[PDB]
């Protein structure tokens, strides 16, 4: 029965005002979703949860309707609003066949401003690294970017992960992301499957051959740059890529 208060933020760029009691197990990880609802839980930018998020038999799910990054209907990604630093998640996922989806860490919310001073969101993973979530034997993504750098767990299209040890569709599957002190590691299915380390000189040159890069997308070579922003800090969400996946067991471990 142990738990621990974690903040969080209810809208676009607010402050974490609001706390949730959270079960915490005997190695520090706090459970961060129930199983039941989504409390602490809201779309990247929103204030309100998209309805394409929906809960089952202890999931959270993503109803796709097929579109990619189109993020139509009621949709868009899904965002844990509590920000962390230093910290390691746990996860499970499943992807129908042919599914995309990710895990985002270290999100920002941010807008820019249009040609008459309106605010306009940015995209979550201008700000925020990418793990690929993926059916590897038929999602046509897993043949495209460089030495399999967008099949799952891969940092996308930068750092592939190996071994890629992903079992096939319909399986559950392990997910970790760890970010200690600038070192990020990804797990899958229980192993370390990459490693790589923010805000040095070669994270620089990584971003400058992305499709990140400052001559190819200035505001997305700022924020992930200096990824997390000023604190190096920022929020774990779940991609809406277009396809029907599944979340469960959601852990997080704050780490000192
Ligand atoms: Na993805």
């Amino acid at each position: 029965p142990s738990k621990v208060a974690l903040s969080y933020s209810k809208s676009l760029k607010a402050p974490e005002t609001d706390s949730l009691n959270l079960p915490v197990d005997e190695n520090g990880y706090i459970t961060i979703f129930d199983g039941e609802t989504f409390n602490g839980w809201r779309g990247y930018g929103k204030d309100r949860v998209p309805t394409k998020w929906t809960i089952e038999d202890g999931c959270i799910k993503f109803n796709g309707s097929g579109g990619g990054e189109a993020q139509d209907g009621d949709g868009g990604d899904l965002i844990f609003a509590h920000k962390f630093k230093n910290f390691e998640l746990e996860l499970e996922w499943k992807v129908a066949k042919g599914s995309n989806s990710g895990i985002l860490y270290l999100a920002q919310e941010v807008t820019s401003k249009d040609k008459d001073g309106n605010d306009v969101l940015e995209p979550i993973y201008i700000s925020a690294p990418e793990y690929q979530i993926l059916d590897n034997a038929n999602h046509p993504d897993a043949k495209l970017g460089k030495d399999n750098n967008r099949q799952s767990a891969s940092l996308y299209d930068m750092i592939p992960a190996v071994p890629q040890n992903s079992k096939p569709f319909g399986e559950w599957n392990k997910a970790k992301i760890m970010v200690y002190k600038g070192t990020v590691v990804h797990g899958q299915n229980d192993e370390n499957v990459l490693e790589y380390h923010l805000w040095t000189k070669q994270w620089t040159d990584m971003l400058q051959a992305s499709k990140f890069s400052e001559d190819k997308w200035p505001l997305a070579f700022e924020l992930l740059n200096n990824c997390g922003g000023e604190n190096h800090e920022g929020f774990i969400g779940l991609q809406d890529h277009g396809d029907d996946v599944w979340f469960r067991n959601i852990r997080v471990k704050v780490l000192d």
